[PDB]
């Protein structure tokens, strides 16, 4: 769905046709420019930083499993003829379709009793998933998987590729999979019984010599060495798969470039009607495509477990019956074919909008994991109060949507209501700590991160213990399109904290919202301050993150409630405006403005240009020549958004009905 | 009659087309939020459970045997012209009607001198019955049965399937009937007298080869090894049948599928006009397709000895009166074709119309049994008062009818007053002891089951007398839509068990309604409660149940004198999500309230979903709406143009719609 | 409290700690606080009288 996720880009940033990349880990931020202003008892000082980089960083690295399950059947690209007044296929009007578009009329009574059992289970959104992954492996087939590279690395702690991934070797892409081919035999008109478990396709012509190849390899086994995103492991999907073409097929090459499989899958769609289980594939794709590269140690705890990407079951029945597939084809929208016209023009804007639907769903998972489990929407009845269809399961692309429509905070609608893609709420839903593996970089290590052993020595492999999941990821794309105030990620603000008494050398906050305002402010002017948890006695750094320039509470990596103990004497200069100032006195006010942004993409530690064209915009209007909107608002998906209520605690989220 | 027994499933359950079952064992039931609550002087003690499971288990096994019966004429079908203004065959217009048509002139009064006999031969429900059979046995032909597999168990008592079924040896469905194949001849058009005591049929252009294969194996004896429900016990249909057909009868292929049958069921139906014979058949299937697994182990004297299954003589005469069949046909009521247009389009839809109607028929069969002989309605005369018509014997398919209008509470009506099917009604009638078998695992049995002996050593086959028969499934479906006190079946309820401190927690029930309430709660809190009669000194358990979780009055297997005494610090926590009693003093108010409903189905200890296209209400006027439209698009093949559009590029073409 | 917190409480407020502390003796119950700051302990139970 191109319009759903192109609409999820921010309104500055329009990106270009072609991004040739050339490496496994990709930087996507902006350059904007912060005028911070402070107030406090001793007096006033003005400053602004002219440049400053606030970005994520995403890899194409993830262990994902495929698992063959039985989905609803997609009931677009039929014949508008057998459907009757309401939108339901009636078996009485098949019988006389069938029926008037033939000469033999011995055949209607068989053809009738089989074409009822295979019309409710027709699905090829596998089968265009896997011709998608074979497209991309060829394109950016010069990707290298070193397997003693780093994965996190801040200067304390330090997590390897051997580490989270066993069971594999230094590959790059083309060499990781070995794809055998499943045959690809010809149906000849005649044959009256339609063998079983076996699917029949349609085809323009003549099938060509590198099309057969395509065919064969996308329906084989994935067997992948190195971990990659779009070469994880899928079970076989069928043995044989007929094509109904009137020229004969000819035998396999071998060998096919990229250019030769966008013009299998234009074929392939055109000729089927099947514009709408693409549509699915594709947003399938995006999920998948990239995976985030964790902000602090402890968000590796997400990508441990393997999440299964439930791929639907390969059936099609249009080689037997060429008569049901006719010029007239239904549809329930009439902006049924945007999402292929989209991609066989822009193949390379998939990447932007892979990017931006996995940081809308880890962002707003940040929020989800600190709802306390006694209200009445919590982490487990999230999905089933938003959805207003009828599903086989909430799972997959379900449960993704749902949090696209918590994050932007509107309606999303599609045509039919399919559950097939990853599911990433799998660490999540499970009350057990995590034990996530780590290399001890210093000796000092143990004092900072919830280690087991308590004393180290560099160059040593320990476990670290996560209980309460953190944000994977911090929004950029989606910066300031609906402001919480966990992340407080405003363009205008103005923080007003109190500062504590300083004793000694030390300043006691007791309360956890004023401690978070506080340290909040001093990064922004860019001071290095260390606290000391009281109750843990672990020490505590408002500069865990470098990469986004903001702090987040949980960086204390701490549960509950606590008092900290922050000292004041150590506070270290890193970064000087001239705003910056070091003793603070009485109540601090800061109010910052940030104006001019700017996308700058970072690939392999150079800049990382974008070449080609300008997009120029494919959509289609709500009406071609359709008089009455005939709603027909019963089948069809629909996922209602929910508001963050914030509330004094500040600790725990909470959601409520807009 | 689809239409009835849809009424019957609950406003929640929105079910699919397909249904993949796997074994042959199903846990159909829901999933309800239960906000428990216990007040007393001392406090009041909250609890919820979210996701709390109600579930009837139902098998694929049970022993039944076929007898051949004669029944009532159906005379829907033949042409409406030779019927009189009260309704029955005026003889002289048939006279008539044979002389204005397309026979031989010297068999016209050989033949008219027949017809007073022959033209009362019309009932085809056998036929239909045993096809209906051979579609499912080929489709869930993989389900198992092991001789030495667990019918029931409670922990207390064992019940094996070597125990109820003798004679039985493990095998799959598939491997279970090896049908013999009848003779399949062709009708001579210049035969010189009918005979009669041979059935033959008419036929649409040519016999296939594997309807032949079908025909033949309908018409035999099924004579099954394991005991299962669609292949039980029938006697030989006929030796021969007669098949009109012009076009010869192709010889018997000797293989066949499932989509094979529907085939050969849609061309019978639709060339004899038998619409309401199939509509007695999918009745009849309705009741003997899934029997129910008892729900206590004194429950199985329903299923002891076997209930016989009354099948109508397969009698037809219309391959001899061709001309008397056509377009035009008598019929009483006007939606006489939706059974079989149902069954067309949703064949895997019969197995929730089956358990709806065994549900409904067991459940009123148990608060029947609790009726004295001295009353107006009672045990044997029932049946007499609710019948308003004229069946020749109150057997078979009017006993199942007339249970299910006393449980839902509404008049069903059928077009004819046909009397075949099985009768359940067997056991309750004979009004004598059942000695049930039993496998003994703890030693301390005797004291809770009304057993034969009162000392007994673990792994003994000992006999429980069973007298009063216990209700053998508890309302799901039918749940809160006709509420009794027996059951306790509300959304809201209460009891006030009152105590004084001077009681040292011993209470004493003169009441038995609120001593049944009492136990219920206590379960579905979680706690085993132990009362002891004190005038018998026989003992009852709450914990008698591990699929629906409540108390029925008739687990005390005892007719007596009321005084449960019960002491209240032996209560001990058994389940998980459950409210503690520690220390009662004073009254105590327990209370209930079931809020949502979410329908649920287990197998093999896994959740079964439903997968395939929405299900419809389907009626008659859907699709002679369509017949109504006849596509009155007068077929004309009107090509429009396409105006081509210049643009600033010129290198590219744009094409507009006028 | 919230059900995340293994039933450690943080006294931020010096007025509603005396008054717990007081209410909880009525109800007969030895509660022993900590101080997070200087690390000493001090017990409700430190009277007989009143």
């Amino acid at each position: 769905m191109s319009s759903l996720l192109n609409s999820l880009l921010p309104e500055y940033f329009k990106p270009k046709t072609n991004l040739n990349i050339n490496s496994s880990r990709v930087q996507y931020g902006f350059n904007a420019r912060i005028d911070m202003q402070y107030e406090d008892d001793s007096g006033t000082r003005k400053g602004s930083r002219p440049n400053a980089f606030m970005s994520n960083t995403v890899a194409f690295i993830g262990n994902y499993e495929g698992i063959i399950v039985d989905d609803i059947p997609i009931l677009d690209g039929l014949r508008a003829d057998i459907f009757d007044t309401h939108g339901d296929l009636d078996m009485g009007l098949v019988e006389d379709a069938l029926s008037k578009s033939t000469m033999i009329r011995r055949n209607v009574p068989t053809y009738t009793a089989y074409a009822s059992e295979l019309l409710y289970k027709r699905n090829l959104t596998s089968l265009f998933y896997n011709m998608l992954r074979l497209y991309y492996i060829k394109k950016w087939g010069s990707i290298k998987y070193e397997k003693d590279a780093i994965f996190y690395d801040n200067g304390h702690a330090c997590l390897l590729n051997r580490q989270l991934f066993p069971k594999s070797r230094d590959a790059s892409l083309e060499s990781s999979l070995s794809l055998p081919e499943a045959e690809i035999a010809m149906l000849d008109p005649g044959l009256e019984f339609p063998e079983e478990d076996v699917p029949a396709i349609l085809w323009h012509g003549r099938v060509s010599s590198r099309a057969t190849c395509i065919l064969g390899q996308a329906c084989s086994e994935f067997a992948p060495l190195a971990p990659f995103s779009i070469a994880h492991y899928s079970p076989q999907l069928t043995r044989k798969l007929f094509v109904n073409a009137p020229a004969g097929i000819e035998p396999s090459s071998g060998r096919y470039t990229h250019e030769d499989v966008k013009d299998a899958i234009t074929i392939l769609v055109s000729a089927n009607q099947a514009y709408t289980d693409f549509e699915a594939a594709y947003l399938m794709l995006a999920q998948t495509l990239v995976s985030p590269v964790p902000r602090t140690a402890e968000a590796s705890a997400w990508f441990i477990n393997a999440g299964m990407v439930n791929m639907p079951t390969l059936s099609c029945a249009n080689g037997y019956y060429p008569a049901l597939t006719n010029v007239n084809p239904y549809h329930r929208l009439d902006t049924w074919k945007d999402t292929l016209n989209h991609w066989v023009a822009y193949p390379d804007m998939l990447f932007y909008h892979s990017v931006a639907m996995i940081e809308s769903c880890y962002v707003e998972l940040g929020n989800v994991a600190r709802v306390s489990d006694s209200d009445a929407i919590n982490k487990y009845t999230f999905t089933e109060l938003s959805v207003q269809g009828r599903p086989v399961m909430n799972r997959g692309i379900i449960v993704d949507l749902t949090l696209v429509a918590m994050r932007t905070g509107r309606e999303i609608s599609l045509p039919y209501p399919v559950s097939c893609g990853l599911t990433r709420t799998d660490a999540l839903l499970q009350g057990t700590e995590i034990h996530v593996p780590v290399v001890v970089k210093d000796i000092d290590m143990p004092q900072y991160y919830n280690a087991i052993d308590k004393d180290v020595i560099e160059g040593q492999e320990t476990v670290i213990k996560v209980k309460q999941l953190p944000p994977a990821m911090y929004p950029i794309y989606t910066y300031g399109i609906n402001t919480t105030e966990f992340y407080s990620d405003h363009f205008e603000d103005q923080v007003q904290v109190e500062m504590a008494p300083i004793d000694n050398g030390k300043a006691v906050f007791n309360d956890a919202r004023k401690f978070s305002k506080f340290m909040s402010i001093m990064r922004m002017m860019g001071n290095d301050v260390t606290a000391t948890d009281l109750v843990t006695g672990r020490k505590v750094s408002n500069w865990a993150d470098n990469s986004s320039g903001r702090f987040l509470y949980t960086d204390v990596k701490y549960e509950g409630q606590t008092a900290f103990l922050v000292d004041m004497d150590t506070v270290k200069a890193r970064d000087h405006c001239w705003v910056s100032i070091v003793d603070p006195n009485g109540t601090m006010n800061l109010s910052y403005k940030m104006t001019n942004f700017r996308a700058a993409m970072f690939s392999r530690n150079k800049p990382l240009y974008m070449t080609g064209g300008s997009v120029r915009t494919i959509a289609t209007g709500n009406y071609r020549d359709a008089a009455e909107r005939l709603r027909a608002m019963d089948e069809t998906l629909r996922l209602k958004p929910f508001k963050i209520t914030e509330k004094l605690d500040f600790r725990v989220a909470a959601y409520a009905i807009p």
